[PDB]
């Protein structure tokens, strides 16, 4: 059921900022963001953690909270001015929205903060206020290998693509990507507010659950070396997926696992989507180069396994299921196809994956 | 067995070249020359003539029209002229078939042996070669995918000891090796000019031919012909990879060209140039052995490979292994693989690594 | 004297988007800019090439058009909406400046566009309405070892670095990085709207003159390819500066001279400014790692050398002299000086360049 | 010139470690391990051992704290241990000083020959050595900058020719050099391992030594370097570079330790294995042989070079060259270079590239 565009002007969102995330034990979430992946801790104590990445200049990116069940607790926007704020309070409430204010922040580094349980089910935040901290971009005494330089969007899985496309257009959002098939299906949509292929991006499937958080590196290399030091580690097992060139996006990618299941997604070298008429790039469901370019499969997992979210008072989300067609189903399931030419039998696949793999039992 | 000649070996340099019969020659030239982007020596109706960017002899590849796709020499080159006849006298008193042709066996070679070596291979050994322009600082010609060196060979063999043990002979040295617990070899790597290979065997009904390795300068390179054939969309055309690799530490790409010939892409393996040099054995059952990030092999990378000829040049008929089976013992129904020996969790049974089963 | 604010709304600006050179030999500039640089050819006749880069879906960021003298024509920047273009026309208006609106384009593939004399002399063109060509991202079949990615930004030099910074800031530009010395002199200032460092900046000097054009590329390798390739060509000589890192900005640098000596900067990776609040860094002139952040010397062509510019009828803009402080002076020059760590006097340098020239 | 002997010439495999003399062991092991990532073989109050990081022998480079800052041994593996005995041999042929310990000069090198060798450089031949956790896939450990392979050394000689011919007899085989028209030799690069090279002569007085080279995999490690360099505010140690070299065809910079050791980091030169391997020479007037962009060759890179020690550790005195000078005939007053041979456009009098 569609969602009304509320007369009250949207809140003017800069960027995806940071995220909070829930885990159940903290050191082994402390060794895996800072010990594997080499990002900077800007506080912490026996209950969080807070993270920024290289590039950074606001307090975090990510604020791992210890708790009892491993959720998504908050994903975080930044918005342009103090006044804002009041904004985003004004649409959600019209938007018959719960909704929470705290003069001075719910997390450390953040100042006055609106968190929200939005239309889909998902708790935001939005805030202008934060302490900022020491730019660490030209700290080459610092750069690791596998330097994470900045955060760059979030991944969302919900049932209804259309219907959360929509409201985010409302609040400003531009859609650079989707994919569609040619009876009248949205599996996934990407969208920005920063001038880059995507801040969030919804995924279909049951929801509302958080599929990942991402962020950047400077070059291809350095996606690499975060694979090649995860097997050195012999920790390839939390290697999901990849790594690979995007078709969505173009981007070169890879996805890993934290240890709460948390899917974190490396990425670089996207392209600049901030001229407003960006032409939108609609790939076909069934093409094997949109996910992978290469045509590498997608590992089941990568459409299946996302995280818990929660409402304000810190409970789990209950997951309200897909009917729309899936897309794991409909390219790799027992009655899938993908194509590598539209058109040409000679390098399609029916009822498998590419590449001479099929779903694990 | 095959036993060590009292003659002495010929002092082999390196891989040098392969001669590969392709059945559509322009779109094999499609393939190697627009697509890969190797420099053309030579061509007419009947052959193409390729070599990488930093090659100064004649060529590294050999492609000629024939009607069966198929091997049909893979050539080393050896230190002096004398050391042809040494390969001739040795392949001779191990009662190989030879062919010596003093004015070569393709354009840009001259004194040459091939033989049928006692794996069923037909190998060359040549030293005289027609020098080109090595194209090394050609920047004006430089792809963002350049092959830029022939690095290595890889044959498949249905007994691996029996192999390495007549190439040790040979004077080839193993750097690495992949074994199980109860004494069954699946490959093992051995060179001449201390790189990690110049030939390679891998476990299997043979003889055929696993690959052709080329290397690049950088890792880009690599990922930037995945990328120019998802352009091209013949993406169905990438094998496996990319990676990075167990076995060598090269960061890899297998692709298959038009008529199912697999080619590796390679860069940044390391120096086995000292005597004792450490050897590396890996555990088959280790997920990280092949793809060291522990991405799963594909299945048509154990089953599928190239026809290899003999001297008449009619295909070689193929000797079944009776060993294990890789694919079977890591990915198969009954198969297994860990990330961390011992750890049940990162092992994978009956399955490959990161969700699949074999298709 | 300062440029006043004017009462009428500023045009959203979105970003740069192409420069207008003229050229003295179309032959030999295509030669420069799509043979060794590998652009791509959006529309090209006997009087014009039109260029873009790998990534752009507007017609183009680059024309060249034949002429007799060579020289900018027009630096474009794309705004919003087409109502942007009716703000910037009544906001040039009010500022005194010349003016003239085309509804169908002054080049191929822009609709209606506004130029204007600037308050410091610069051809500005404002537009919405472009062609849309094919977006040529994922044409890996086409990329070039050096390729070009993305248009960038452009670089102005002006005698008056104060007066320009505030009228870009009263136009909604906002600097991200300066350069200051410890007596009230300002040398440079680099200025954005779509996010990162730059869209222009301004450079000391005697100008109007535009010192370059920067485009991207995605990788530092496709910079030393740039190089490497024009080894080759055994053209090197028209690799003027770099490659290195940059101080100001943070990202990796090459400056080459095409036939008509404009200078095209080759730039990749620098950092996100799209926050209003984004700090502000002011490097002192002095600091030998501000440019080149290895401590290259900056040889003394690429302070005095820069492109003349046109103004709406076709002419030479008349140069106005700098008489602030040249920075060539006061840091290579017979009485400069430059520190590689502030306070110490190893490793500076007096009356001449790092790195023993 | 040197006589060829008629003992056999051991056989060479690599070159494989400096011993460097350096006055403040701290500083020093800042430098090479906080600042480059070099990995420690062993430690002391006296000395650190070092290693790249796909090596497997024990180290390839020994910082030894004493009194003068110099170049104590650069060392060369040979293929067997008889090898030692030929090279003590040989150079004793040569009228050469030599020293043998059955034990080693360094921990973790056993039986080894030290000599003064003909141009005055003390060159240790060795086959033991310890061997260590190669590291070449510990990813958890690599830097951003990660030094990979010991590559090669250079030394400054005042005759390229004489010590050219005397490096043949041994077994190196010349893959580039610099010439001019008039037959002058200005330096020329030589090697065993398959690689540009393991040594090379550069034209000067001497003996000193020129460098010691790292390679890196990419080149974005070299970058990296630089820009580390720069985060540290030590940028003015960053001599010359980085650059792509025309001999060689490697990427490359040159970096300075704290007693002025030159330091090379390298990437990407060709394979030289073959017997007849095209040898190329460049004219010394030709502005890409030395930076392939043309970039000036500051005069520190022609004039500056690390003293080396004789087998008592005393400094050896040096000769003059006497043959003309590489820095005089390209940059200095009298000097020039060209991009394009015969072309005014492009080309340097009196000065040196880019406008300096
Ligand atoms: O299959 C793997 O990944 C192991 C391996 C290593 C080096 C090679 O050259 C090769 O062809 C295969
Ligand atoms: O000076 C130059 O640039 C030429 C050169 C090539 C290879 C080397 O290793 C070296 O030290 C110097
Ligand atoms: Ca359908
Ligand atoms: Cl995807
Ligand atoms: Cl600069
Ligand atoms: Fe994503
Ligand atoms: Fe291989
Ligand atoms: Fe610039
Ligand atoms: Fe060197």
């Amino acid at each position: 059921n569609e969602i009304p565009k509320p007369v009250a002007p949207a809140p003017d969102i800069l960027r995806c900022a940071y995220a909070e995330l829930v885990v159940t034990d903290l050191a082994k979430s402390r060794n895996f963001y800072v010990d594997v992946l080499g990002l900077h801790v800007s506080y912490e104590d026996e209950n969080q953690i807070y993270l920024r990445s290289f590039e950074e200049f606001i307090h975090h990116n990510l604020v791992l909270t210890k708790g009892p069940v491993a959720a998504l607790k908050a994903m975080a926007f930044r918005v342009r001015t103090p006044e804002d704020v009041d904004k985003a309070e004004a649409y959600y409430q019209e938007l018959g929205c719960r909704t929470e204010r705290r003069k001075d922040g719910f997390v450390k580094g953040i100042g006055d903060a609106l968190r929200v349980e939005d239309p889909l089910g998902f708790p935001y935040e939005f805030f202008f206020e934060t302490t900022h901290v020491e730019r660490l971009h030209m700290r080459y005494d610092l750069y690791s290998a596998g330097e994470l330089v900045r955060l760059d969007h979030f991944n969302q899985v919900t049932p209804d693509v259309p219907r959360g496309r929509k409201y985010l257009e409302d609040l400003g959002f531009r859609v650079t990507e989707d994919i569609q098939d040619d009876e009248g299906t949205t599996y996934a949509a990407w969208m920005h507010r920063k001038g880059t292929v995507e801040d969030t991006a919804l995924t279909g499937g049951n929801g509302p659950r958080l599929h990942h958080v991402a962020f950047s590196t400077h070059e291809k290399h350095n996606i690499i070396q975060i694979c090649d030091k995860m097997g050195a580690l012999r920790i390839s097992d939390r290697i999901e997926r990849g790594p690979g060139r995007h078709g969505v996006s173009n981007a070169f990618y890879l996805y890993i696992l934290d240890p709460d299941n948390h899917r974190i997604e490396i990425y670089t070298q996207d392209y600049y989507t901030g001229d407003p008429d960006n032409p939108t790039i609609t790939w076909n469901v069934h093409d094997n180069q949109r996910r992978d370019w290469w045509g590498n499969p997608v590992v089941p997992s990568w459409y299946t396994e996302a995280s818990k979210v929660l409402d304000l008072d810190g409970n789990v989300q209950e997951i309200i299921e897909r009917t729309d067609d899936s897309e794991l189903e409909v390219t790799i399931g027992a009655d899938g196809f993908s194509f590598t030419r539209a058109g040409d039998e000679d390098g399609s696949y029916h009822g498998q994956a590419s590449k001479g793999f099929k779903l694990g039992n």
